[PDB]
């Protein structure tokens, strides 16, 4: 629990020992294995007990070198305690995060020269508000709701014209918006608001906005109040029950209103970004999947919102990227290309430069990317400008390179800017920091980290898929959590790197695709024309296709999964688990689909391994007939026709990841309608609500969750009312928390939420903004300007 | 629309005209009608000037004498103008309320001999709260949420919270609620809560309290969470979430839920109170039945609140009025009854006595009844601390004394306090402010809006059953806002009486009982043991039971009538405007049950000479056979199910009263399924939604009237179909609006909020406290000790 | 020196004594003369008390009546407090100026049958500089 938990220290001996084991090191930089691992032998010497263990199992890491302990314990989520303790006399002394740094730093690379430059956002964050509460990060949009409208009573009446003036400051093509001169006069515009409010009860209330703006003209109104009289009604009343009692959801209401949100800039600069042979490719990942539909969603939603307010000005998307003129067969030399399934959304392509450029001609590694992303980021802003007629409302930073050129770019244009990283390296990485110059020459995290840092303080709002990604768990540090404190030795140190309960960290998870993957039960959007094929690769045999298998039986209820052929998905270990434990042979058959069924020839060994074990697993446990595995790709619709097939009849769907980031495939079967067996560890933990929405599964014990599977196949002559319970659990989860239709509504908000907060909050950030500023140009500038050695 | 509007001088010839026309001097006090009288002749002379229409038709009064003539304006809902106008040379001059009043005062009657005492409320209320929108009026308590928790926020991001103090102050019945330790800390009860928790989350959900309160008290806290584990951990999460950020719905809901509520005192002590047989006794009415059926409600929902926080308390309900020894044929002389319907509510009877006293013996009419209430006060708060354990927790007084004896009582005891008027007088007799000299005599109003002063500024909320009860119409001012300023000659001036906007006001509207009048469809519950009775009331005739009708038509639409004979209830209005009309004849028949009549007095006179016009015009025009007439009483438990009968066989209820405050009436016809006709004229206007609800008529045009009910009965197959669409509407109306279940919900939230409310905000009220006794003991103990002599 | 002075029961039947010789109704509303004059005899039986007598010499006034003794103490320019002391058992009970008050008013004019109008200046100049 703390530093004073070690008072367990009365039973001395246990302690004494427990510190003992742990300087016979061989390191003595120790994580949580050895830490642990260290905890039983030496336990039953001597003793057994819970509080020492409870203390043990939190402790994040230690460094031990003279006699001398130091720890690093982390009782509960996002809160970290610092220790030092003494080999023989044992007294816990406590440290603060910079003492412990110094120690680490000294331990690990020496006694330094000068003095260390110690990243200290403290001083900086003090006054703005903070979430109270571990449970509530990522939460940051109600937080800031609250704040916003409990302090927009303004009863001083000068105020919010805070909100008034915002009003003003918007105009789409040059027409002012909502308010024809910018007003204030809380008094008069509830005067205005009230004579509108009037005329608008004695008007048809379909009456377009068209017919009734020039009445409007003449109260004071500008266009954007809605499209019929009755929408105008509608977004008046809200902002006239705002000027009398602030509430945070009216607030909210009326904010997600403004048709101010009408051009994005997203910003993914490395790899091979286009829609065609994803995955695939280096630097390339399901990265494109993300952004094309993303912007798909988002583009609908803008659409919407806008029409709704009656204002008729089309939106665009620009998805900006790196121009490879060195392309084979990608559209990565064409500088624009229209989206697939958006109106007005394109991918901008613009080349990499020299001072001079002469325009570099070939593929870059995201490793070695930072160099160019200053001259980059000044291309991007000359040709964005010109392709959107004007600033961009938002940019959407993706990665860390994204994320970097985001930061400049909003900068300099004054626009709200969003951080989507998708993941951080330095909680993936243990170590890299302290030994940054080891893994500097493949990887470059001086630069990376740097940026990141940057990034992060830099941004409006901060978009997550998970908690787990900002704040982790009881047990695992989150990605974000990792830059609180750190060392980068003969750089600097950082302190208050980042604070977990800012309000600008927002869980917005993805979801869908919903025009591909849907529920079983859907009384259109069926192709039953794809289900030949279907029945075709599950119950047939031979040389027909590449497969191992003929099951025969078909009888019985099914268990399906799909995945990567690997060792992290673990489908060996499905089969493994399928095989030791008969019950389930008895109640069940398992089809699968991944890799190579057939020989590793054929193809591209690597995974390999993977393909033999299967084969291997496959002969020994004779495990034909009861086994179906398909070596193919199945291109998505099929796919998705095909978790439709499992559902009816009674199937599931298991993903036994290792542990799995945020489980896409786990949506796509829930969205399906399959209930669901996935793994404990990352992300299912929270998209799946056990026993309600799908179940949690121990990858790391096998047979103990095929009881559970058994288990649910039986309960009352198969399953007339279970399975069922638990498909429309895991429906209405899906719909509820993860859809793109939601995503985009809510991204749709924040935008126009944070940007107001960030036109109150403005210009109480600007030393914050001189000191990442001052840490960009003499830190992060040189560091890059050496990569380019 | 203003003072401006006056600019009419483009036609000043017709507004000198309209001023001599008004200087005639038939009246020095002109008010309302007599100054649209004089818009129409002067009409055909000279020109018409809608904008002097407008202007004059906004007039609530002007006086006059000499050259001058001096304005009183409400433009619009609660909002008033004054200005004067010279006969000759007119130029509009503005005028403060002081000078307007002063003007008033100066001629009615006459030059003042020393200088008046100006009691001002403006400098107390200066600084709190307050309404903006004069449409949210009585919308009090949402307000009030806004504003307490936009405070708590910005309190909680210091330093402390009120919230946690409050919750320390209430023990209920000598036991420790909510909290063991006093803590004022706000980190600490984070603590605990959030053990308290993590520890609720290993037990299931249905462990009942009694178990988890050591461990619990072990974690600091006393019981009132919740009864069982589920309960518990709900709350507290409310707690949680408040002391995170504070928003007005969550805070709303905690409030709702603290245990604080156990005991109600009720105050009546005018005419004499009961269980039934006390209509038509002097001073008692349906008055009583207000308070008879909203009790039962009441303690039902405070033992339910009481219940789910697993505080098993037996809760207390007094109505407490006064002793009258003379029996005078009833209970009255009882000091304790029970009331029936109800496991633990009581009369509570208390004597009057003299000032060496004393026992007064006889009933005292409410208008004489000023001198003893002090008395009574002082004698009620120790009978009733006494019966009670100890001080109430709320005190609900009624009518003008009962308020004034809240005023007095709460400000002893520092209990919540409410107020229900039912009715304030000073606009209900003409001018009886500023003559107020003239009816002293008789009705004693020196006393009465001295009480009705003192008694609205003194109370922490007030209840109220309609909008228009508090601030009328366009047309008309409300009850309450007639006392926002007004003269009291030799006595005071009162500026700022009440302010319209203060969030006290709340409008909470009763209904119902619901074992009587409840739907024509329900499975059960119905009397047909009344059935054959029933059809033979309206069906059979003559000399056997009460007459005239004979109907015979046998499924002919019926339009039903129950009410008092008398003026105003108008049901002559009714069957002339039945008469009238030869196509309503044709389409149903018209059923009548009031007056006694039977013959003219004997019995019942004088005002029952409206039987005169009754038999009038019911010989001629021939209505027998077309309209049954009963002048039955019908007891309560037969006339709702003969509601319940005029639907299926459908038909309707008609209300056209000349004006009607509430109109339970009403409100009972809609619980049983009528569709129902009702006045516009007064709170039907509310209660009915038109042409959802029921339908409104306008008693003044009867052609008009009986078209629209015909229209009505034409409509489809005659209604298959429309009759019900309304029926429905009504039922809904009804469930959704006015039930004494909702009633009580909203009372029992109410007093837990003020309750707050007052705790956080009395020690700023503290100079209006003073402010307010100095004019008691001053002012109102004078005029009191006149009566009294 | 304050109510807490009278923690001079480290001689009790000093005080006891004191109340006493004051409790002797002559007048029952006694100012400084008589108040200090009681205080020597006393001073004889039993003892001195420095103490006591700071404390006697800083009253104003005292009203007696029944077992109790109203005391008003001003122990320094323009601070008062008000307490009152039960004859037999002797405990310095702080007293409200209300209470006080209401105490004299009803030894001198008897009970009363209305309540009394308490003018209050405290909440009007709440806020203001002192």
């Amino acid at each position: 629990i703390d530093t004073l938990a070690t008072c367990t220290q009365q039973n001395r001996d246990a302690v004494y020992t427990l510190l003992r084991r742990y300087f016979t090191a061989n390191r003595t930089l120790l994580l949580q294995s050895d830490l642990r691992e260290g905890l039983l032998q030496t336990e039953q010497d001597c003793g057994q007990s819970d509080m020492l263990r409870a203390f043990v199992f939190r402790l994040q890491e230690g460094i031990f070198s003279s006699p001398w302990a130091y720890l690093a314990l982390r009782p509960e989520i996002a809160k970290w305690e610092f220790m030092r303790i003494h080999q023989e006399h044992l007294i816990p002394e406590k440290l603060t995060i910079s003492e412990f740094l110094k120690f680490k730093e000294t331990v690990v690379k020496g006694e330094a020269t000068e003095s260390v430059l110690e990243v200290d956002f403290g001083p900086f964050n003090r006054g703005f508000p903070r979430l109270k509460e571990s449970r509530s990060i990522g939460q940051g949009v109600i937080f800031l709701n609250r704040k916003l409208s409990s302090e927009m009573f303004s009863r001083i009446e000068a105020g919010h014209t805070s909100l008034l003036h915002f009003l003003g400051v918007h105009a789409i093509e040059g027409q002012q918006l909502m308010f024809s001169n910018n007003s204030h006069d809380i008094h008069a515009v509830r005067n205005q608001l009230r004579q509108a409010l009037e005329m608008l009860e004695t008007l048809d209330g379909t009456t377009p906005w068209i017919e009734l703006a020039p009445k409007m003209n003449q109260l004071g109104f500008a266009p954007g109040w809605g499209h019929n009289a009755n929408r105008v009604a509608e977004t008046m009343n809200m902002l006239m029950d705002i000027l009398e009692a602030p509430s945070p959801s009216a607030l909210e209401e009326f904010l997600a209103c403004i048709p101010m949100i009408s051009r994005l800039l997203i910003l993914s600069p490395h790899g091979y970004f286009g829609q065609d042979n994803v995955l695939g490719l280096p630097d390339t990942g399901g990265q494109v999947v993300y952004i094309l539909d993303q912007v798909r969603a988002l583009e609908k939603e803008m659409h919407d919102r806008l029409q709704l307010q009656g204002v008729q000005v089309e939106p665009k998307i620009l998805i900006v990227t790196r121009l490879i003129p060195d392309a084979g067969d990608t559209t990565c030399n064409q500088r624009l290309e229209k989206v697939s399934g958006c109106t007005n959304t394109w991918i901008l392509r613009v080349p990499f430069r020299k001072h001079n450029g002469e325009i570099i001609p070939h593929w870059i590694s995201r490793f070695e990317i930072w160099p160019h992303l200053e001259i980059f980021a000044g291309d991007v802003e000359r040709e964005a400008l010109a392709e959107l007629g004007g600033h961009p409302d938002l940019i959407i930073g993706n990665y860390s390179d994204g994320n970097l050129v985001a930061t400049l770019l909003s900068r300099r244009l004054g626009v709200t800017q969003c951080n989507i990283a998708h993941a951080l390296e330095k909680t993936k990485y243990l170590h890299s920091d302290i030994y940054w110059q080891e893994n500097e020459d493949k990887y470059h995290f001086s630069c990376q980290y740097t940026a990141d840092l940057l990034a992060m303080n830099s941004a409006d709002f901060i978009v997550t898929s998970t908690y787990q990604e900002i704040a982790g768990t009881r047990e695992a540090e989150g990605q974000y959590e990792s830059y609180q404190a750190f060392s980068m030795p003969d750089l600097y140190r950082v302190i208050h790197g980042i604070d977990l309960f800012d309000p600008k960290f927002n869980i917005v998870s993805p979801g869908a695709n919903a025009d591909i993957y849907f529920p079983y039960s859907d009384p259109n959007r069926r192709l039953h024309s794809l289900i030949p094929e279907i029945e075709s690769l599950i119950f047939d045999d031979a040389t027909n296709l590449p497969a191992r298998g003929y099951l025969q039986d078909p009888d019985k209820p099914l268990i399906f999964t799909m995945a990567r052929l690997d060792r992290i998905k673990n489908i060996t270990g499905l089969v493994e688990l399928y095989a030791a434990s008969p019950r389930l042979r008895s109640l069940a058959n398992l089809v699968i689909v991944g890799g190579k069924i057939d020989p590793q020839h054929s193809s591209d060994h690597e995974e390999q391994e993977q393909i033999h074990r299967m084969h291997q697993l496959m002969d020994e446990h004779e495990l034909d007939q009861q086994v179906r595995w398909l070596g193919m790709r199945l291109d998505k619709n099929l796919a998705g026709e095909l978790y439709r097939y499992i559902a009816d009849k009674r199937g599931i769907f298991v993903q036994p990841a290792l542990f799995e980031a945020f489980g896409l495939t786990i949506i796509e079967a829930m969205a399906s309608g399959l209930p669901t067996f996935a793994t404990r560890y990352g992300g299912p933990l929270e998209i799946i609500q056990n026993n309600r929405s799908g179940f949690h599964i121990d990858p790391n014990q096998g047979a103990a969750t095929a009881d559970l599977i058994a288990d649910f196949f039986e309960k009352n002559l198969e399953n007339p009312q279970e399975w069922e319970r638990i498909s429309q659990g895991a429906l209405d989860r899906v719909a509820s928390r993860y859809t793109w239709k939601l995503y985009a509504e809510r991204m749709m908000t924040l935008s126009r939420i944070y940007g107001f907060w960030k036109f109150v909050s403005g210009l109480e950030r600007e030393e914050t903004d001189r000191y990442l500023n001052m840490f960009y140009h003499l830190q992060f500038r040189p560091l890059a300007n050496r990569l380019a050695h």
